[PDB]
């Protein structure tokens, strides 16, 4: 009925990938119940800092990265929610679940990723668990890991960045491809549909 009808909650940032230093580490920033009470409210007060978030819902948890000034993932993982912020939930600046991709601003004290213009294939994949996996960019949306491993390590790690040899954005994270468990390759957004969407 619609008295009863439920609003869904918003994503909230629970934790961030620490890529300052020479070495790369998750960070966790809140808690499940903290996230649980945020995710209702939607009022997020802690600061934010970064280009990799981890972010959570409700029954998921996967990235989101900023590039020029977007904070993006993946639709699959955060729908059509608000992202909880100090002065509430935020809607979606974009939405396209034919790309799999969902937008937010950026929050305040996150930093934005460049998106790259090197034309380069040796890209690297950063993970939720702060691993830097190397991918060989294999076409427009893909590209294969040079390590491949059971997709247990990619698991929510959706949402994450493709970098080049620079540091710049190439793509977001969406989808691995496996053959009996071992992820071989993955499929991404590239930053350039990024920039069309935008
Ligand atoms: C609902 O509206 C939409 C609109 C557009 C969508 N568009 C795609 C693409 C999609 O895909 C789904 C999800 C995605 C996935 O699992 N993402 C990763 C991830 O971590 N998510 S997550 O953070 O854990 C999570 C779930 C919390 C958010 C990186 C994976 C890591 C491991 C993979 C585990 C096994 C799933 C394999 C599957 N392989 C695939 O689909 O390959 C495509 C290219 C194929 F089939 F053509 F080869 C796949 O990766 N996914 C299957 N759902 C869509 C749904
Ligand atoms: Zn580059």
């Amino acid at each position: 009925h619609m008295a009863s009808m439920k609003k869904k909650g918003s994503v909230v940032i629970v934790g961030r990938i620490n890529l300052s230093g020479d070495t790369a580490y998750a960070q966790q920033t809140r808690g499940e119940e903290g996230c649980q009470e945020t995710s209702q409210t939607g009022r997020d007060k802690n600061q934010v800092e970064g280009e990799v978030q981890i972010v959570s819902t409700a029954t998921q948890t996967f990235l989101a990265t900023s590039i020029n000034g977007v904070l993006w993932t993946v639709y699959h993982g955060a729908g059509t929610r608000t992202i909880a912020s100090p002065k509430g939930p935020v809607t979606q600046m974009y939405t396209n679940v034919d790309k799999d991709l969902v937008g937010w601003q950026a929050p305040q004290g996150s930093r934005s990723l460049t998106p790259c213009t090197c034309g380069s294939s040796d890209l690297y994949l950063v993970t939720r668990h702060a691993d830097v996996i190397p991918v060989r960019r294999r076409g427009d949306s893909r590209g294969s890991l040079l390590s491949p491993r059971p997709i247990s390590y990619l698991k929510g790690s959706s949402g994450g960045p493709l970098l080049c040899p620079a540091g710049h954005a190439v793509g977001i994270f969406r989808a691995a491809v496996s053959t009996r468990g071992v992820a071989k390759a993955v499929a991404f957004i590239p930053v350039e549909s990024l920039e069309t969407t935008m």
